[PDB]
């Protein structure tokens, strides 16, 4: 895309040298920010192929509530292998915070119900939030949250959404996690009769790993293809309805993958 | 400043008409990403007069970890009486949040010491952050957070910060935002023996009151002052430990006050 291949070339000709938690190193900048009207197409990379399957699943399952990677297995989908104790579990990730964020007082906060409702009773509501970054669960969690807090936004009659991510590995996630948002804000737009707006990413740390540097240089060579289209060939009755054979990405011609090394 | 003013400018130039919790009516844009390099000088407002005093005093508090306005009223500022209870209590603002943050199982974080811990100790890591959106304890906060979560990030011997600001009044808030986080930055560097990067500034829902027009179009006619210097004269010995007194801001040669409503 064509912001993504500027983001990439930015953190090349501007990024400092730092040493990071995995001892890869990386070049970094920090603070950036990109928009993607999705009315222009479904903001998915195209000068390399990037596979939907497992980016789906794992939404669906963020949405289930579930931070157990059982459910991900059953799809085929390890990308949370890594990670997980020997039952399978993750401790309080995405799903938990998303879906019952605990009080101080025992209770809970469905933050996914709670934008529904805000969406449609308050769409000018200045506080559609939801956030991951649960400070008094951080220690509990496999991972810390690299997408940290999300807000939404309706102005005449179009939903839009901004990703505050922490921490972008630019080669290997951001591709992913602009799909992942992406395909929320068509979900979310759906289940509130919304047209849908603007994605907006906001980064941090942004950063290329010192051993994803033949990769991009292959990929900056490579020119960006129009984007491709997001159907959505059934409503369910709820934004905790959906399943993987509901979205299908019309005309997706990218160029072929790219495969590199993730930093542990 | 310069940045401050295309702000202004694209929000008149691209905004949208909403209703607005308050009752008054807004301009609004989702998504703005501005950087204040502070080496260039102290980001505070040159085209109208901004009171310095008030915003000192209000970080000063919010470290303390207070959230009554009384510390506020012994020093004259005024800027919180709008929306404290008859008692002076604002619930668990900002400054319970950043050092107490309630855990469910009983224990509180203390995020400023942690984020001091990290810069001093670990400052290549790409956590160090400070939220103040503590969902499970928005209901009991008199006013959601605007300026809801921040992030630092060491490069080339300077600290820089990114806010995420979910909610902005861009004539009356913003001025006071960008000054108390980049007084913020300073003094987190002063501890950690580091030199002052950039804030980064990023916005959600980024609005102009509808009742301010005219007093931002009279900014707008304004040319920017050179930035004045911020001095500070002494180090304490913890981030905790500043007083109003150590900090004289050099060469604020302002154009005069421009006086508009709050909305309440
Ligand atoms: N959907 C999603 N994406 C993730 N990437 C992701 C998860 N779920 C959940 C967990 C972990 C999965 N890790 C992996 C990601 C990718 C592969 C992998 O090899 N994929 C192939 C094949 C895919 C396919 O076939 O379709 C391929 O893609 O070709 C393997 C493991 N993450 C977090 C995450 C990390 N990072 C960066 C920022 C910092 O570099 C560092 C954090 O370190 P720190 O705490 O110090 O900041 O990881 C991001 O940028 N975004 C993120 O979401
Ligand atoms: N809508 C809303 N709600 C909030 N809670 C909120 C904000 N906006 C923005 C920032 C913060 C509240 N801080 C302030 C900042 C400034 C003033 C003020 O009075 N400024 C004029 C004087 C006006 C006059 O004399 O008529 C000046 O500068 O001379 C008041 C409060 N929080
Ligand atoms: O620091 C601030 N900066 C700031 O701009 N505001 C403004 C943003 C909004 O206009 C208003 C908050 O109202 P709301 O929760 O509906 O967004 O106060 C409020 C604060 C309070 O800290
Ligand atoms: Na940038
Ligand atoms: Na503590
Ligand atoms: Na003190």
């Amino acid at each position: 895309m064509k912001q993504y291949l500027e983001l990439m070339q930015k953190v090349l000709d501007e990024g400092t040298q730092k040493n990071d938690r995995t001892g890869t190193g990386t070049l970094s900048i920090f603070g950036h920010q990109m928009r993607f009207n999705l009315q222009d197409g479904f903001p998915l990379v195209t000068t390399k192929r990037c596979h939907l399957r497992s980016i789906i699943h794992e939404l669906l399952w963020f949405l289930q509530g579930d931070t157990n990677i059982a459910y991900l297995h059953e799809n085929n989908v390890t990308i949370w292998d890594e990670w997980a104790d020997e039952n399978g579990d993750l401790g309080p990730v995405y799903g938990k915070q998303w879906r019952a964020w605990p009080t101080p007082d025992g209770r809970h906060i469905d933050q996914i119900t709670t934008v529904l409702n805000q969406l449609k009773n308050d769409p000018d509501s200045r506080r559609i939030i939801v956030s991951a970054w649960n400070v008094g669960e951080l220690d509990k969690m496999a991972l810390a949250p690299c997408h940290a807090f999300f807000q939404f936004y309706v102005a005449d009659g179009k939903l839009s959404c901004q990703l505050y991510q922490r921490s972008c590995d630019v080669f290997l996630g951001l591709p992913f996690n602009i799909a992942s948002y992406a395909l929320l804000v068509h979900m979310m737009a759906q289940q509130c009769d919304l047209e849908v707006g603007d994605f907006v990413w906001t980064g941090g740390d942004t950063h290329l790993y010192s051993n994803h540097m033949d990769q991009t240089h292959l990929q900056l060579s490579r020119e960006p293809r129009p984007l491709p289209k997001l159907i959505i060939k059934r409503k369910p009755e709820s934004i905790f309805d959906y399943r993987f054979e509901d979205f299908e990405i019309e005309g997706y011609d990218p160029h072929p993958g790219i495969k590199a090394p993730v930093a542990i």
